[PDB]
């Protein structure tokens, strides 16, 4: 499978997944930046905004996430945004294959607020 790239947006700071990219810029002070086509325009910074995709987790697996990890996080406010956390705390379920239980306690990296979600609504960082 080929790579695929998700990127940080300057507005809400939230990340999205990007489709294609369309061309690129140099800042006089240094920076290269892109300009990405979202799925579903905007100039980011290559080495903070732009990174590869995030991965869904299943259930047989919630083992891979420790506490400390980085995730990408459906926040959902009054407002859904999938933005950056880290895991806090873990609390296993009893559970199977099926459906993962597990309460993971995220940090969001914006303002430090704290939510307990649940696998359906975390995706890991690759490797
Ligand atoms: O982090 C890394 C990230 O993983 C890396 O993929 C990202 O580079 C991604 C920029 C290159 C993606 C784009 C895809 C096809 C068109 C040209 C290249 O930069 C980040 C800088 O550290
Ligand atoms: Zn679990």
């Amino acid at each position: 499978a080929d790579l695929a790239f998700e990127a940080k947006s300057a507005r809400d700071y939230a990340w999205y997944d990007v489709s294609s990219f369309l061309t690129y810029r140099v800042l006089r002070t240094g920076e290269l930046e892109v300009r990405v086509r979202f799925s579903g325009d905007e100039w980011v910074n290559v080495k903070t905004s732009v990174r590869e995709r995030s991965i869904p987790v299943e259930p047989s697996e919630c083992g891979r996430v420790n506490v400390g990890d980085l995730l990408l996080c459906f926040q959902e406010r009054e407002q859904a945004l999938y933005c950056d956390g880290h895991v806090l705390n873990i609390k296993r379920g009893i559970h199977d294959h099926a459906r993962c239980n597990c309460v993971f306690l995220v940090r969001y990296e914006l303002d430090n607020t704290e939510e307990s979600l649940g696998l359906e609504r975390i995706c890991r960082r690759p490797e």
